[PDB]
């Protein structure tokens, strides 16, 4: 009936990816209860720090990073959902099904990774877990790991960056490629492709 119709709740920061020095590590800065309350409400007081955030649904956990500016993530985990902010749901201002991109203005007291134009292949997958995986460029939109590994390692990492040698955002990570349950390459939004749906 119209009058029960549910809305959808906020996608909501519960924590990060630390790259801020020697060590990478994941930081989680709000529990289930307040991610919860946070997705209803929209109303997320929390500071936000870095550049790799972890997000949550009430049925979904990935990764959101900030480039130029934008919090991007894939459209397969956040739909077209706010983002909760310290003064309520955010409208997405990108969103491209296509792509499997979504992006909201990037929050209050994050970083930003700045586009690589390095033109390198040498690259670095950051996953939820603060693993740095070294990948090498095989395309456009791939790359293969250098140590393949079963795909619960990546679940849950979508939206993360994968990075060139200077630390520079090359793309987004979409999707694992894999054989017999074992990732081989990934598939991601190329930092070009963002730049031009900017
Ligand atoms: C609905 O609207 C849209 C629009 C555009 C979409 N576009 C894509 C490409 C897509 O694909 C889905 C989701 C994605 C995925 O699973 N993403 C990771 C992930 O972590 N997600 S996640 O964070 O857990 C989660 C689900 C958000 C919470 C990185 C994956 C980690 C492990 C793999 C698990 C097994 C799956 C292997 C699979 N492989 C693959 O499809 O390979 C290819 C055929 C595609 C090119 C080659 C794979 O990766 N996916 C399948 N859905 C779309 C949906
Ligand atoms: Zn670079």
């Amino acid at each position: 009936h119209m009058a029960s119709m549910k809305k959808k709740g906020s996608v909501v920061i519960v924590g990060r990816i630390n790259l801020s020095g020697d060590t990478a590590y994941a930081q989680q800065t709000r529990g289930e209860e307040g991610c919860q309350e946070t997705s209803q409400t929209g109303r997320d007081k929390n500071q936000v720090e870095g550049e790799v955030q972890i997000v949550s649904t009430a049925t979904q956990t990935f990764l959101a990073t900030s480039i130029n500016g934008v919090l991007w993530t894939v459209y397969h985990g956040a739909g077209t959902r706010t983002i909760a902010s310290p003064k309520g749901p955010v409208t997405q201002m990108y969103t491209n099904v296509d792509k499997d991109l979504v992006g909201w203005q990037a929050p209050q007291g994050s970083r930003s990774l700045t586009p690589c134009t390095c033109g390198s292949s040498d690259l670095y997958l950051v996953t939820r877990h603060a693993d740095v995986i070294p990948v090498r460029r095989r395309g456009d939109s791939r790359g293969s790991l250098l140590s393949p590994r079963p795909i619960s390692y990546l679940k849950g990492s979508s939206g993360g960056p994968l990075l060139c040698p200077a630390g520079h955002a090359v793309g987004i990570f979409r999707a694992a490629v894999s054989t017999r349950g074992v990732a081989k390459a990934v598939a991601f939004i190329p930092v070009e492709s963002l730049e031009t749906t900017m």
